[PDB]
């Protein structure tokens, strides 16, 4: 029974964060899709052109427009990339059989799309991000907020589990990018109806630093999934720090 799985990277990080993953489940007899958000990886937009959600999540929609008929997809994301799993789910529900979050932003039908970013500053210090930068960009009237991770960050919030050459790798690939708050507090919310109607599933990952368990379980606890499932050893890149154990739960999860 073959799955395709769409693999789907949060911010400044891109398809490539998936190379560890992607051929173990090809392995297992499975499709996978790595996709490229705009203005990430090897996408050839800049993120200066890049203004609104939608048009950040276009790649991941341009996918799911291609699946046929006959079929559905598994949607993993992680850590901003359950952003745009909503978004695909609110927009093709009946493509999906289950959307997996792991150490990510679930979103929730009855709240507006900026609440689990609000709900991510009420529990976590304005310093949480070390050495990284953020500076205005856009239109001066309604200007975007662009990010860049800092080398410290990564190294002791993102990468402390993975090995130096994943970590090398990231600063030699890693983008500016953008949580687009301004444009999501604009964003109609998702519905219980299309967005609410598919099957979620949450991977907990236990040592992630920028984004800690008792964060990762208030979603669970105020959302809920049908399926959760926990890497005790995972940091915040779980497909690099523990690609067979990712593979093992989505296989799980799947099948």
């Amino acid at each position: 029974q073959q799955k395709h799985f769409v693999l789907v990277h949060g911010g400044c990080l891109g398809a490539w964060i998936w190379y560890k993953l992607k051929p173990l489940l090809e392995s297992a007899g499975h499709k996978v899709t790595a996709v490229d958000l705009s203005a990430a990886g090897i996408n050839p937009r800049r993120l200066d052109e890049i203004h609104t959600f939608r048009d950040y999540s276009e790649p991941l929609m341009e996918v799911m427009a291609s699946i046929p008929p006959d079929e559905k997809v598994v949607l993993l994301g992680h850590s901003f990339g359950g952003m745009s799993l909503g978004l695909a789910m609110e927009t093709y529900p009946e493509k999906i059989s289950v959307a997996v979050f792991m150490s990510a932003m679930m979103p929730d039908p009855n709240h507006s799309l900026t609440y689990p970013f609000e709900k991510y500053n009420e529990k976590c210090p304005a310093d949480m991000m070390l050495d990284s930068q953020f500076s205005t960009y856009g239109n001066p009237e309604n200007p975007g907020m662009s990010m860049i991770l800092g080398p410290q960050f990564m190294a002791l919030k993102m990468f402390q589990n993975c090995s130096v050459e994943d970590l090398e790798l990231a600063k030699m690939l890693t983008r500016p990018g953008s949580l687009f708050f301004q444009d999501l507090a604009k964003a109609k919310k998702f519905s219980t109806e299309r967005y609410g109607s598919v099957k979620r599933a949450y991977i907990f990952c236990n040592e992630d630093k920028s984004f800690p368990v008792e964060f990762q379980k208030w979603f669970v606890e105020s959302v809920g999934a049908d399926k959760v499932k926990e890497i005790k050893e995972a940091d915040a890149m779980g497909m690099l720090s523990q690609p067979r154990e990712v593979c093992k739960c989505l296989l799980d999860i799947s099948d």
